[PDB]
Formats: structure tokens, C-alpha cells, sequence
């Protein structure tokens, strides 16, 4: 089911403070090697108000090089798939609630995205795209009550110096009966490697692998 | 601002990957600080989730606001105001939603987003185990220009006990009006009669403004 | 008995803030059934204080609050064994400072035992600036959990150049004797501060609470 | 020198219950690794879980890369204070202070710990912890002073895990270069303890890199 090189194809619909806006994208990637690429374009909604950089990790943990000692909960899915929800709140108050249903058909993943944000301050770096990029992560995941959890704290890095922190907590839920893993580690980087003035049109990247953290 | 108006609303929303969409219509007093409505869910039916976690989405223009605390809601029409808020609880459960309310003659036209994730399948939320909220004093405050309200309540379990949740209310009038300070709003809204999956259901809410002890 | 319509405080609170430990003692008087108390406190080790003097006033009982007898008081039953309290107030800049209380009763004197430690409270916040000029009138909510009463608030200080610091409370009472648990209630406050110092080494502190059944 | 020692001394309450613990115990800070044996030595038995203190018990013991500025060994021989709030899922939060220097070859540490709001019916209260599993610690500067960030989890008794927050203050005594946003693995085990909990050997591994990165 998973071949080496696989195609994406999304459509996120939502709305950020109660501004509602709708961006596709297409793209390719290698799952087991952890890498993806995408192109997005605004349909609805544009030009985006705010910081690009908080739609980007909502834009497949399936993409993450899995070692033979940590069980992929995410190839084990397929073809019947599997779907994911997340709330990501920043220290300034401003939460982000997003939801993917994602579905496979041969070669080409099709993603259904659902993206709201509220109480963002018009003096914070998001309403006022004063973010760079998102700096590398390390998510922890964990098995509770059946589902796998998916925990981190990162950060964006703001343009001047410093950092504007997000406290993730994702639920992966598959469609089909799995093997379910142990504690352990997937590493992040995701950038923004070309865009618009607008970010009418964006590219943009990511490269995950799992670990184990230190050995015992 | 007349003493007897009218509401109707139209919610689209989802939770853990369930849209759905609910309408609605009701009265209220807005100088008394009541109100009361009749929703019918119209999409996604029957709903697999605690109607107990929407009932505080569907205008803090209902509220008997005293004479010495200003009326930051009654000051914005017919101009309107919107609100935004994010409901945390204590199990990790988070709803986001917003409304954009608008005037039309004697009618409130809500116009209401709600998404919530993270709902754990063995909480009270997916097994519709809640009875119903708690009395609540809502806090207001002034923050950047921008009003803002918190509130940390509760809602009563069906077997016992209760299920706390962290409100952030942001109130945004769309015509410049004359900023409160800070005082309260206290709160007790009930559903006071349904339709078994509650496909129908009868909201009542009663509100009044103070500033607390002397 | 028991508890008479005028009580009588002695307590000795030590504790630490960024770690720079200091310690305080106080008496005072107050009426119970009336919800009023005041207070007299010095400072005795770690002076001058470095740190807005509002952090510790809402730490120095709930026996002193005008309860109906239409709600149960979990406190005034709990005497002349006494109870002891937990709190963790959580500011929104990060700060969070962690209070003990272990109150008992000889006579007509109440006697406290506190421990109060706040850490990561920023060098450029309020707190550390002493920008804050008085806490704000608040309402409680207490409820029943595990035998044991809660109370719950999200509270906020008035700053000095406008604007509030928010803060949420997390209380929990346990007596020290089997007594009757209350249903969900209400206490609403107002703290002051009626005199001080120059560097409140002298502080002169008062109470007034009432319980309530929220809106008819 | 490449070769440390250390003591400390804990003084710290949980729930109101006061305790003191002190410790002596190795190190080779170039290598991020240290071992130790502990003994409480006021009000045991401990009623709580012995993990929650593990970790309260130094970012000198952590091999720092030469591209990733080392903000611990560069603050000696004056030493830094850290703070910490270590705050877990179920309302349990515990407030931490550890004040550090450095006499020749042994660190002192003067450790005070209190933590409040643990229910009852907890893996914390009722001792159903078995161990910690290992962190990636995130470490960045926010006004001129380092801070720490990690989101981590216990491993409980009859299976599943308990989410704890840590939000970790380090500063320095004195001046010091400051580093860029970075990573510190981690892996911290006990491995011996008594019945009580009296006695502990408590060993850390630790490694700074730089995210996801033959010859």
C-alpha cells in the first residue's frame, strides 16, 4: 500500500478571529524516508491577514522514517486511513483548533482540513506577521486509553529575536484496528521555503524521523 | 435598543470531525437580562455529543446592566458587535467559536462558528453524561483597546460531581464605543426542556451586571 | 461556644520568591458570621521586599465569610480540630506561586502555619516591578471533589499604568474531621490593603466575604 | 576539572508534609552523565512518589557540541540559580529552586522544593510510578537570561503515562555569552532504592544537538 513515492492533495477550510478563508495545495513526498514537499494557494479569503506560519503544521505523520524498533501506528492505517485533531495554544492567549480527515486513493493522499483560531491580540506577532519560521521540534507520543497521542511545546522564532511558544496536543485515531507503539519520539523541521508578498502561493516543507530518545 | 426583541441564529460547526449545523429562534429582554430560545439541530443529527457544551455559544446584550457600569453591548447597535471565544476543559477537551451579531429592525442575527477537538471517547462530553452549567459570575475586563471576559465554571455530572472548564471571551463592538472597567456578569443559563437526541431544545438564560463586594 | 463573633489571629509565614527566602508574622481580629477581618503583618527576615506586596495578601481563611444557613459552611464545622489549605496561583506571564496553610484554633485565636514559594516570575513583570496597585474584586467557586472542597478562581491585579495581570487560583480545603460537604457555591471578596510603609514592611490588611447561590 | 562531585541538600513540603533530603554523588560534565545516592533525612517514609524529586536533583551534565554555545560550564566558577514549575496534568504543581556554586571539585546545590494540589486518588500520592521516560528539553534565551521548555510524561504502574510540564528559569551569577534556540536529550534513571525510599542511587544521561540533522 505505501509505495516509495507518494503524491498529496488537500483542501483546508476556516477561518482565524472569525475572518474565514480557504487554501488547496498539491504536492509530493517519501514516507519512508520522512520527507514532503507542497505548494498551497488562497481560493477564499485573501489576501491572509495574519502569520502563514500557524496553517503550516496543519498542512501526515505518515511522512517520519520510522525505525524497526518503534511500531509506524500511521503505514498500518492504510488503505483505509486515518484522521488526527489538534489545538495549538500560544502563550499569548491565542489557540488554534484543527482537525484532518485523511483518506487514500492509489498513490495520492486527499486531506479534509478544518482550521480555526480565535483570540489572536492585533498587537501579537500572528495578526501581525511578524514570524519567521517555525524552529525544530521534537513531538513525544504516547498511547492513551486506545489512541495515540501526539505532545509538544515549540516555538516560532520572531523576526527581531526571540520566540512565540505553542503548546500542541494531537490525537491520531486510525480508521482501521492497529498496533499500537511505545513512547517514543518523532523530530520535526518544517520552513517555508518559497512565497508570494501575499502568501497567495506557498512551498512549503517538512523532514521527520523517528527516535527513542536516549539509550537506557 | 427597544425593550422586547427577537433572535434567530443559524451555528455551523463540528467536534472531533463531526460538522453538523443548528438553527434557532427566541425572544429576549435585553434591559432585564433575559432571554430564551428554541434550537433544532438540522445537520449531523442525531448529535453524539453533550448539548451541554453549546448552550453558552448561542449576546451579552441580555444583561441587566446597572446604571453606574457601561453597557459595552447595548452602546454598539445598530452597528453590531462580534465575539470570539476559546473554551478550554480541564480534560483537554477545547472548543473554539465565534459570532457575528447584527441587527435587523428588532431581530439579533447570530451567525455562529463553533470546532471542538480533543474530546476524549470516555469523557462526559462522548457519553452525554452532563446535566447542565452551573451558575457562573462572568468577569469583564478591558485589555489593548478590546473587551475581554474570563470566567473558569463548571458543569454538573450525571452521576456527581462536576467538569470544569476555562472561558476567554473577547468582545470586539464594530463602531467605537466607550470602554467599561472592570466589573462582573453573573450568569444562569438552563435547558429547560428537549427532544430526547435533543434534537430540539429549549435555552433559557438570565444575566445580570454588578461589581462585586463593596 | 465555639467560634465567637470575635476571633483572633496569629501566624508566622515563610517562603521564598526566585528564591530569596523571607519570612513574615501577623495578628488580627475578625468576625466570622460578618465576613470582615483585619490585620497587622511585619516582615522579619529578608527585608526589604523585592517583590509586589499584593502576592502574599491573598494568602494570609475561609472561616471568615458570611455564610447563610442555606448553604453548608465546610469550614466553621471543621473547628476546634481546624483544616489545612493547598493553592497554586498561576500568573499569566508565567509566574506561579505555591501556598500552604495549616490553621488550627486555641480559643479565640486562629493560629496559621504558611509556606508560600513563587518562582519564574520575569524581572521586567509586575511582580518583580512592583506595578501592581490592588487585587480586584472576585467571586470563588467551590465545589466538591474527593471528600474535599475545592475553590477555583480566575482573578486579576490592577497594574499601575492601567490594565490588569491575571492570575488563576486553584485551592483545595480538607478538614481535619468528618463534616458536611456543601454543594456548588460562591464567595465573593474584596481584598485591600489599608496601609504600608515605604517598602511594606508594615502592612495593614482587611477581608470581607459573603457566600452566595449565584443569580435566582 | 573533567572530574566533579557533588552535594546537595534538599528542603522541600508536599501537600503540606515537610521532608529533607541530602546527597553526595559523581560526574563528568564533558560527557553529560552524573551519578548519586541520596537518603531523606527528615519525614520519612515519604508518602508520595520518589520521582517527582529526580529530577529536581544541573545542566552541567550534558555533552554540549562546539557549535551550540554551553550556557552551564561558561557561568563558573561564580555558578547560576535555576527555578522551575513543574506542572502536571491532574493539577498537581510543583515550585523548585536550586542555587548552585562550585568549591574546587564538588557542586553544592540548595535545593527548595514545594508541591501542592495532589489529589489522592494520583500515581503521585498513592507511589504508582515506576519511571520517567526520556526528554528532549527545549532551551532558549527570553530576556537575556536562559529558559528551559519540555512537555514529558511518567510511566505508570498498570500501563499508560502521566503529562507533566516543566518551564525551567536558568541565570547566571555572571556575565555570559547566550546561546541560540537548542535541544538537551535526556535520560534520568534510578537505579537502586530501598523500601521506603530512604535510599537512592540516581543516575542522568544528557546530550545537547541542534534538531534533526558514513565519513
Amino acid at each position: 500500500v505505501i509505495k516509495p513515492d507518494m503524491k498529496i492533495k488537500l483542501r483546508m477550510e476556516g477561518a482565524v478571529n472569525g475572518h474565514p478563508f480557504a487554501i488547496e495545495g498539491v504536492g509530493l513526498g517519501k514516507p519512508f524516508e520522512g520527507k514532503q514537499s507542497m505548494d498551497l494557494k488562497v481560493k477564499e479569503g485573501g489576501p491572509l491577514p495574519f502569520a502563514y506560519d500557524i496553517l503550516t503544521t496543519v498542512f501526515n505523520r505518515v511522512f517520519a522514517k520510522y525505525p524497526e524498533n518503534i511500531v509506524d501506528y500511521f503505514k498500518q492505517s492504510f488503505p483505509e486511513g486515518y484522521s488526527w485533531e489538534r489545538s495549538m495554544n500560544y502563550e499569548d492567549g491565542g489557540i488554534c483548533n484543527a482537525t484532518n480527515d485523511i483518506t487514500l486513493d492509489g498513490d495520492c493522499y486527499i486531506y479534509e482540513i478544518r482550521f480555526d483560531g480565535v483570540n489572536f491580540p492585533a498587537n501579537g506577532p500572528v495578526m501581525q506577521k511578524r514570524t519567521v519560521k517555525w524552529e525544530p521540534s521534537t513531538e513525544k507520543l504516547y498511547v492513551r486509553d486506545g489512541v495515540l497521542k501526539g505532545d509538544v511545546n515549540t516555538a516560532l522564532s520572531l523576526e527581531g529575536g526571540g520566540h512565540y511558544r505553542c503548546d500542541f496536543k494531537t490525537t491520531y485515531k486510525a480508521k482501521k484496528v492497529v498496533q499500537l507503539p511505545d513512547y517514543h519520539f518523532v523530530d520535526h523541521h518544517i520552513e517555508i521555503k518559497s512565497h508570494d508578498k501575499d502568501y497567495s502561493n506557498v512551498n512549503l516543507h517538512e523532514h521527520a524521523e523517528a527516535h527513542s530518545g536516549l539509550p537506557r
